[PDB]
C-alpha cells in the first residue's frame, strides 16, 4: 500500500485497519530473509497479536511472508526490524498448519522504529500513533 507514512493519520490507520475486509492486524518482526529466483520469503515471527484473523497463530510462532523478487526493492525490508503489517484474508497460499501469506496490493507493511528510536524528533509522530494504534485496537478493539 502505497500510502507514504507521514500521510497516513492516526484516523486513517484506524479507519482502514477496522474493515471486515482487513482479517489479521499485527505488531510483529522477522527472523529470516530467504532470496530465491522465483520469490523471496521471510520468516517472521509474532510480538503481538492486535487483531487475530482466520489463521490462529500465538505469540512467539513463526509464518512466512511471500513477496515477489521485483518488490526486494520495494519493500527494503532489514533484519531484526519491527514492522506493521496488517491485509485481508485473500493472501492465503497453503494449508492451516503450513499457512503462507502474501505481500499483495493491499497488505499495508510499515516500519515500526524501536523503543530509543522514538527518542527522536522525527520518529515521534509515528510512534505516537501506532503507540494510540495499538491501544485503540488491542483495550478497545474495532467498532462496527
Amino acid at each position: 500500500i502505497q500510502k507514504s507514512d507521514d500521510k497516513v493519520t492516526l484516523e486513517e490507520r484506524l479507519d482502514k485497519a477496522c474493515e471486515p475486509g482487513v482479517d489479521y492486524v499485527y505488531k510483529t518482526r522477522l527472523v529470516k530473509v530467504q532470496l530465491s529466483n522465483d520469490f523471496d520469503e521471510y520468516i517472521m515471527a509474532i510480538e503481538q497479536t492486535i487483531k487475530s484473523g482466520s489463521d490462529e497463530v500465538q505469540v512467539g510462532q513463526q509464518r512466512t511472508f511471500i513477496s515477489p523478487i521485483k518488490c526486494r526493492e520495494a519493500l527494503k525490508l532489514e533484519e531484526k526490524k519491527h514492522y506493521l503489517m496488517w491485509g485481508l484474508s485473500s493472501d492465503f497460499w497453503g494449508e492451516k498448519p503450513n499457512l503462507s501469506y502474501i505481500i499483495g496490493k493491499d497488505t499495508w507493511v510499515e516500519h515500526w522504529p524501536e523503543e530509543d528510536e522514538c527518542q527522536d524528533e522525527e520518529n515521534q509522530k509515528q510512534c505516537q500513533d501506532l503507540g494510540a494504534f495499538t491501544e485503540s485496537m488491542v483495550v478497545f478493539g474495532c467498532p462496527n
